C-alpha cells in the first residue's frame, strides 16, 4: 500500500460490491472516501473483512433491492467474470446486480476490476455487454491491462480495470495512471525464516536448474523444479517478483509458487501474499493459511487501485469555469 | 478396514517405510503382524504417526545405514514413483534406497505400492527397472493394479501393488485377492452435517446437469460442474463411489472433489476421506485440515493391502511335505 497525502476522493462516498477482503475500501479511504456499503458473498471474507473494518458486509447481493442501497458517489466491484448468453443481456450474471444497481442510484463513477484475459472471454463480447451495458446506463467506459509489477509491487499479475464516468459530468481527462520503476522486490517482503518454516518443503526430486541471480529484476526468475516441473511445481528467484498468486492452483507449492530463500524451498507465507498484493501489514489476515491464500490469490492490487483512485479524482475535481 | 480373525502373519516381523499415516501399519498388525521398524521423511506425517501408534518414525531414509535395520520376514514400502536414467539404473532415486535395504537384510517377502500409472511409466522402464532389480536380489516379482472399488472401498482408486518373495522359499501359488461386489457408497461414510458446514461451498455458476441419482453404484456419478468444469470443479453424487482424493490437486473442490450433501455442494471432511482409504474411525486425523487432505490424498487403501497381506501370509504358510 502506498501513502497518498492529498485526498482527491474528500468528501465522497462509494460502495464496495464483491467486496472480498476489502481492497477497493482500503484503495479508496487512502484517498480520502468514505464508505457506506459493503456487500460480500464469502463468509470467511466477511469474516476477515470485519477483523479488519469492524463492520462484516452484507451478504447475496441478490437479495439486496437496489432502492435500499445507500446514496453513493463512487461504486466499486472486482466481480466473478462470467460468459452472458447489452443491458439486457447482462441479466442472469452477478454483473447485472453492479448494473440495476447503476441504473437505480445513478453514482458518479463506477470502477471495476477482472482478470486480464477478460477482453478475450466468450470471443470478446463479455467485454462488449460490459461496455455496452454501461454506455446504455450513461457511463463512458475505459479499460486498460495493467500489470502490477509496473505500479511498485513486485507481482507479474496483469488485470483490466475498467473505469465509468457518468456523461452529465463530462469528464475528458481520466487516465490511467503511468507506469513506473520496480524498487521493491519478493525479498524485500519476506519473513524471518523462523515465522515461515512450516511452508519448507525439502525434496529429492527437487532440481536447480540456474544460480540464484545477483541483481533485482522486474521478471519472474525460475531457479529449479520439482516433479515434473509444472503448476506449483517451479521455484523462483526472491530477487525476482512474484508468480501470479492463484486462489485454486494445485501442485507442490500451490497457490503462491516456490520461492528460493536462505538454502531452502518454500511457499509464501499468507503474510508475505499480503505484501505482495499491497496489502498493509496493519491488515489482518485469516487464521487459516489455506483460506488466507484463496482469498489473496483471488484479491485485488490494492497499489494499482491507489493510482487509479487518485486519477479518478483528479479528474473529478478539475472544474474549470 | 476389515476384521481379521484368523491372523496369518502371526509371528512374523515387518519394517514400514516410507510409512506416511502408517496404513501398512495397520494392515499387517491385523493379520497379526509385528512392526519393529518404520521410517517417514515428512514432519506432519511422523506427527500424525506418533499420536497413533505412539512412537516417531525414523527420518530421511537416504542417512540410515542398511545394517542398523532390525531384522524382518516383511518390508513395505509406499514409495514415491520416480524416473530411473536393473540395480543400477535405481541410483539417485527412493527405489535405491529399498534395494540396498532388501540386499542387506533379505526378507521373506517384499510388498510396495506404488500409482495406478506405475506400469506405463517411462515406457514400462520404471516398473522394468524395479523387477530387474528385485530379480537381481533374488526375488520373484508379482505385480497387479488393483481398484479400491473392487474391494469394498467406495473410491475410485487404482494402484499397483508389488509382491516379491525370496526365491530359496519356491512361493508358487501367491494370488492377489479376488474383487467382489462394492455395498459401501459415499453415502454410508458421511459424517452429520453438523461435522461440516465449513467445508460447504455455495456458489453461482453451480450448472447441475442430473438431478440425484436415486440407485447406488460402484461409478463416480458427475452430477454438476462449477466454473469450467475442470479439475476439483466437479459435483459428485455420494450414492456414488468417491472420486479419487488428491494430495496436490487444486481447483475450488480440491484434494476431494464436490459431493452433493444434503442439498449443499461441499468438499469431503479429512476423517471422510480416511473413511474412504479405509482407515479406522479410531485412526487420529491430522489436526491441520488442509494436512489431512495432503495425508489422505498420498496414502494407501487399507483393506486392499489386508487382503494382499492376508494373502501374502497363505502363501508363506502352505508348506508341504
Amino acid at each position: 500500500m502506498i501513502e497518498i497525502k492529498d485526498k482527491q476522493l474528500t468528501g465522497l462516498r462509494f460502495i464496495d460490491l464483491f467486496a472480498g477482503l476489502g481492497g477497493f475500501r482500503l484503495a479508496l479511504e487512502s484517498c480520502g472516501a468514505e464508505c457506506v456499503y459493503s456487500n460480500e458473498w464469502d463468509k470467511y471474507a466477511q469474516e476477515v473483512y470485519e477483523m479488519n473494518f469492524g463492520e462484516k458486509p452484507e451478504g447475496d447481493i441478490t437479495q439486496v433491492n437496489e432502492k435500499t442501497i445507500p446514496d453513493h458517489d463512487i461504486l466499486c466491484a472486482g466481480f466473478p467474470c462470467q460468459a452472458f448468453s447489452g443491458f439486457e443481456d447482462s441479466r442472469g450474471t452477478l454483473f447485472f446486480d453492479i448494473a440495476r444497481i447503476v441504473r437505480e442510484k445513478k453514482p458518479k463513477v463506477v470502477f471495476m476490476e477482472n482478470v486480464k484475459n477478460f477482453a478475450s472471454h466468450d470471443n470478446g463480447n463479455t467485454l462488449e455487454v460490459v461496455k455496452n451495458t454501461m454506455n446504455e446506463l450513461d457511463y463512458s467506459f475505459h479499460a486498460k491491462v495493467l500489470n502490477a509489477l509496473d505500479y511498485g509491487i513486485p507481482q507479474k499479475r496483469e488485470r483490466i480495470y475498467m473505469i465509468c464516468f457518468r456523461n452529465d459530468l463530462n469528464i475528458q481527462n481520466f487516465q490511467f495512471p503511468k507506469p513506473f520503476e520496480l524498487n521493491t522486490f519478493v525479498k524485500d517482503l519476506l519473513l524471518p525464516d523462523s515465522e515461515v518454516e512450516h511452508l519448507v518443503i525439502d525434496r529429492k526430486d527437487l532440481v536447480m536448474t540456474n544460480q540464484e541471480i545477483e541483481q533485482t529484476t522486474p521478471k519472474t526468475v525460475r531457479l529449479g523444479i520439482v516433479g515434473k516441473g509444472g503448476q506449483g511445481e517451479r521455484i523462483y528467484s526472491t530477487r525476482g517478483i512474484a508468480i501470479t498468486l492463484s486462489a485454486y492452483g494445485g501442485g507442490i507449492f500451490a497457490k503462491t509458487g516456490g520461492y528460493l530463500v536462505n538454502g531452502k524451498t518454500r511457499k509464501l507465507h499468507p503474510r508475505e501474499c499480503a505484501r505482495v498484493m499491497g496489502y498493509p501489514d496493519s491488515y489482518k489476515v485469516h487464521p487459516s493459511t489455506s483460506q488466507a491464500y484463496k482469498q489473496f490469490g483471488n484479491s485485488v492490487v490494492i497499489n494499482v487501485l491507489q493510482y487509479i483512485a487518485y486519477n479518478i479524482g483528479s479528474s473529478l475535481n478539475f472544474k474549470p469555469y
